[PDB]
């Protein structure tokens, strides 16, 4: 067996006021998704805008959602993940110091490594801490694909490995995955094919969504794991608008516009080179989450 | 809405001498039917319907309507055109010779817009009184019809009942059947049977059914049962023969397989399809061999 | 070898009352030669291939021919088929009724491999006497002729002399004469005509020549000659035309400019293809106002 | 004022983890003697993403000082997908000597065109140096368009053209039919001559780290427009440039390097890695057709 981090899990925003993180409305926010049946948090992702934030600052995020899951049955999934591995060291030792459960480390953007040098980033993260590591498979952002290949070595040669995000709508490979090492946790990253990829032996999300609906994408997990299909396939529908309208524009862009619009934080703000939406995606937004209801706090 | 779902099979269409061979193709059928499918595609991709003639083609829709007569299977046959005028002719042959409805490809090469599908459509649909299914395969045809299209041709026509997706895309599928519930999904991607099959999807057309009928039609029933544990742990048995069947291009691997089974008598193609590469002939043969074929 | 090279033209092929325009075809192929085009294909996929019968197909390429003749303007015949049977036929219906080459697009819809590909297109090479001019378009057809098998075609098949590309791959276009300088490489992308030229292209086969037949023989003459500031200055100048006669799938926006030019008598297309929207009816209209356009 | 004609993408050579400050000077040296017009230090060859930002800076400063003295300019490295990371390089090298700036267009967090049109024009307005676009989707998940580019172009006086590495030459086309005022610049070095010939003024060059006066003989030769000459070279290099990029840039470039004797050891920083023993015969083999310049 592996230590694992699964079920219902939320890309925590990065809430900024004047520029800077708004640190007690973080905390906050972190409260109602734990409030609102939330498995586990992802401090500092992509949705947490983890490419603007520096070093130190990405570091504070992690330790504030340590301190405010504490004292509750709400894991913390640290983003550790960096195209360069000294730097994906670093922050993995980081958040097994300061108390994290785990940490989600994104395949290396930009640098295109072979499957080989996949191999050694991840087996090298792996081995500097004593914690689970979720794999973070997104093609379309980092210009590379851990193979399904290099996903089941790694698990089968390190024992924290327990798993992979997938971001790559590509329902094959998840067939394929779990097919070849049904012992590894298969998470979405890709919120409008949460079911289908929960139904196939998916262990849990990690939602985009979650962060406006999150008693909404907690139900669909639950409802799952417990094999309840219909009514999991059910809310999965009825979601499928805003998940895709939430990435109308890049996310984490239309997100926090929609925690914005929703009162869910005081200033709409990103850090270059992010930015607001057009003003027409921005009604778009405002259209979609006029449909659902909204948890307050 | 009148239609056909459960576990159907894209059959191939065996060759001797360079024509069809008729008495094989009928034993193929029955050899179908004996394993519980509850339809049969004839010529579609799969039956190499781009380089058989019209006639053949023609031919090859009555020997399924006749051998599938006084049985539970219905025929589903590949009627499609990159022509509408040729599609039309197909489907309407398909209607006047006993077949229960017919698959119409989206047209290839020419790249219709979506407005000139919806017509090519209408006008298929409008020359039978039969079910029609949609068929939905991008990566053969240079285009995409698009979920819109798909949804105002279903509620528009009263014959066409859904689509055959062969897109490897779920999150269609999830748009699909989201916005149009009372739709027919059906998958003709084997790998995803099942996923296609647990969001809702009431069929698939398969490939490796061609070989494994009992395997793919057990899947199929156990996931209209809402036995999705059962239909999960076949579609992932059948993964590995489910991927190595398209390591080159369908049909090559299914017929090549048919022939290392024994059930066909020779490998034979029409160009420009032929034998695959040896690698990957050697791939299908020691893959197979995880599986229990039956025979006739 | 034998070769066909220079400004070419992919006739549309004008439709009315749901028929071809003969005399509408031999009209537009004198206004081809009159301004300075070398050689023009007809029935291609600009030609609307697909909703061709047989023999309207064939029809087409007479006309063509006995329009060229007494003219230095040779006539390339679009031959190509995914049924290689389909594509001999019309190879040798081309020979024998005096077409001075073909033009064979890869096999669409059906994905032969490279092999397949290969076995396809040495069947039609030696079923003829005349040049075999190979056409690469990925995005319609579904599958790619590498490289390798270009040039494997080359060396092993006296007539095959070059290919047409439509691949926007420009990469690949210096691989082939890297290795293989003595073929004959084509553009079939109008927007990147130069470029292909350039890099040591000896023709173009072009959609915007229909329109504006010398511009596009001017460029490529000048190119020919060296003359690439001016070939460029062209092409730079086409580029607008260029790229809107592809805002829906061609052969659908050219033929919407020459009905706007007065060059034909109706907006006809036989489905799956149909009208652009008013918006892009538009567009086009809008673009040709900046452009010379050349009278009957 | 811009910078252009044949250009290096530097690769940064290491020994024992640490960047051999020393081999990197060398290497420059050997660049300017085979007759490249400027030296680009730390982009996508240089593994900037696997340098810390002091190595970053380390690296630019050694390709300033030792070019100086001669006519090779100093196209400094400075892209980042964070804004203010971006800005910080942009004014290191404009205070340290750097002639321009090549810049990356945002990597992995996918700005909207607003957003890279805000992202550039802040590193625009930070330095009075020449700036150059970089687009290379591929590897930051992001394009810039052709109209983004052109805006960017216009709108400042800086921003003086783009080095387009996406294998698309529909869009250099487009680019310089708009735009003929921009220098477009190719970064794929396959297609070094066709980008050239349709107005492209310069390269930057993987293979020019292996082959420098092959790179800009053919460079200078399309420059004087002598294209016959340019293709030629352009078609002797296909083979090269190709198998450069048979694994992930900079991969190949430094093992071609190692082999060749041009730097001491076959080190990367992970993620990247010695490529496959496969990938190492193919490089050991084609290598072997093209004569390699000492120092
Ligand atoms: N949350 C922590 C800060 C993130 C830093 C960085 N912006 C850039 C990372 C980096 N590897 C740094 C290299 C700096 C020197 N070239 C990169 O830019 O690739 C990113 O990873 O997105
Ligand atoms: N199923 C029996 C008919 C098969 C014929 C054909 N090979 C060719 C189809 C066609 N529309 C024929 C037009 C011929 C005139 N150019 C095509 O080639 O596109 C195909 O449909 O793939
Ligand atoms: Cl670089």
């Amino acid at each position: 067996d592996k230590n694992i981090i699964i079920g219902a899990m939320t890309a925590l925003i990065t809430p900024f006021k004047n520029g800077k993180v708004d640190e007690q409305s973080y905390a906050r926010l972190i409260k109602r998704q734990i409030e609102n049946g939330i498995d586990a948090v992802v401090p500092v992702g992509t949705t947490g805008e983890s490419a603007t934030l520096t070093h130190e600052e990405h570091r504070t995020c992690i330790e504030i959602a340590v301190e405010t899951c504490k004292g509750t049955k709400v894991k913390v999934l640290a983003g550790a993940g960096s195209n360069a591995t000294h730097e994906a060291v670093g922050l993995a030792k980081f958040a097994k110091e300061h108390g994290a459960d785990g940490i989600l480390s994104v395949a290396p953007f930009y640098n295109k490594p072979t499957q080989q040098g996949l191999y050694e980033h991840y087996k090298a993260i792996a081995q500097s801490v004593d914690i689970p590591v979720l794999l973070y498979n997104v093609p379309g952002r980092t210009g590379c694909e851990i193979s399904t290949d290099t996903i089941i070595k790694l698990f089968r040669d390190c024992e924290n490995i327990y798993g992979v995000k997938e971001a790559s709508g590509n329902i094959d490979k998840c067939v394929d995955l779990l097919a070849h090492e049904p012992r590894m946790m298969l998470i979405s990253g890709e919120d409008a094919i949460n079911y289908p990829i929960l139904s196939n032996g998916g262990k849990g999300v990690i939602s985009v969504t979650s962060n406006l609906l999150p008693d909404m994408i907690s139900a669909l997990t639950h409802f799952a794991l417990d094999e309840n299909y219909k009514e999991a396939k059910k809310i999965n529908d009825e979601l499928y608008n805003i998940n895709k309208i939430l990435f109308c524009e890049s996310n984490p862009i239309p997100i926090k516009t929609a925690m914005y619009l929703a009162g869910l934080i005081e200033s709409l703000e990103f850090r270059l080179p992010l930015c607001s939406p057009s003003k027409e995606n921005f009604a778009k937004i405002e259209e979609v989450m006029k449909k659902y209801k909204i948890k307050g706090f």
